[PDB]
C-alpha cells in the first residue's frame, strides 16, 4: 500500500539494468550514411529481449498470479508493446536519441530506426514528453502495472481485474497526494497516448510481415495475430 507499493516498485527495479549493468559496446554516437535482414532481424531481436523480463515483472505484481492463468496470458499479450514502449520511453534519454533496452544495452536512434521504421521518432517524442512529468519511480512502478492490469475483451473474470486495477489506481492516487490531482490526470492522460503509439508498432509489424525480409519470431507473430481484432 505501503507494502503494495513497495512491491510495486521492488518488481519495477529488478525487471530492468543496474546503472552498473549498462552495455556501450556497440552504441555508436556518429552514425555513417533501406532496410535490410540486418535491421529486421535487430528489431525483432530487441522486442523478443523484453519478452521473459515482462513475464517475470508481472509475476511479482500483488494479485496477478491470483488471477486465472487465462487472463494472465490475455493481459500478458495484450499489453506487451504497449509495455515494451512505455519502460524504454523511461529507461532511455531521449534529448541524446540513447535508447536503453531492458538487457542493458545501449544504441543510438540511427542504429534503430531502419529496423524500427518512423515508430522510432515516435517513441522518443512520447519519452521525452514522459520525461518533463518528471515521474518518479512509485508512480511509474504503479503506471506500468495499470496499463497491463486493464479490461480486455476475452477475460474470464473482468471483475477481479477490474478490482486490482482498483487497488493499484488507489495505492498510484495516495502516494501522488503524499509526495505533492492535476498530475495524476496528466500522469494518466500517458495510458491512451501509449495505446495510440502501440498501433504503430502493429503498423510496423504488418509491414514487415508484408515485406517478408525475416519474419517475426512464433511468440511476437502470436501476439500480433492475437491482438488483431479482425
Amino acid at each position: 500500500p505501503a507494502n503494495l507499493l513497495t512491491s510495486l516498485v521492488r518488481a519495477h527495479l529488478d525487471s530492468g539494468p543496474s546503472t552498473a549493468k549498462l552495455d556501450y559496446s556497440k552504441f555508436q554516437e556518429l552514425v555513417l550514411p533501406k532496410e535490410d535482414a540486418g535491421d529486421v532481424q535487430q528489431f525483432y531481436d530487441l522486442l523478443s529481449g523484453s519478452l521473459e523480463v515482462i513475464r517475470k515483472w508481472a509475476e511479482k505484481i500483488p494479485g496477478f498470479a491470483e488471477l486465472s492463468p487465462a487472463d494472465q496470458d490475455l493481459l500478458l499479450e495484450s499489453a506487451f508493446l504497449e509495455l515494451f514502449i512505455l519502460r524504454l520511453a523511461y529507461r532511455s534519454k531521449p534529448g541524446e536519441g540513447k535508447l536503453i533496452f531492458c538487457s542493458g544495452l545501449v544504441l543510438h536512434r540511427l542504429q534503430c530506426a531502419r529496423g524500427f521504421g518512423d515508430w522510432i521518432d515516435s517513441i522518443l517524442a512520447f519519452s521525452r514528453s514522459l520525461h518533463s512529468l518528471l515521474v518518479d519511480v512509485p508512480a511509474f512502478a504503479c503506471l506500468s502495472a495499470l496499463v497491463l492490469i486493464t479490461d480486455r475483451h476475452g477475460l474470464q473474470e473482468p471483475r477481479r481485474v477490474e478490482e486490482l486495477q482498483n487497488r493499484i489506481a488507489s495505492c498510484l492516487k495516495e502516494h501522488v497526494a503524499a509526495v505533492a490531482a492535476s498530475c495524476l490526470a496528466r500522469l494518466l492522460g500517458k495510458l491512451p497516448e501509449l495505446r495510440t503509439l502501440c498501433t504503430q508498432g502493429l503498423q510496423r509489424i504488418f509491414y514487415l510481415k508484408l515485406e517478408d525480409l525475416v519474419p517475426p519470431p512464433p511468440i511476437i507473430d502470436k501476439i500480433f495475430m492475437d491482438t488483431l481484432p479482425f
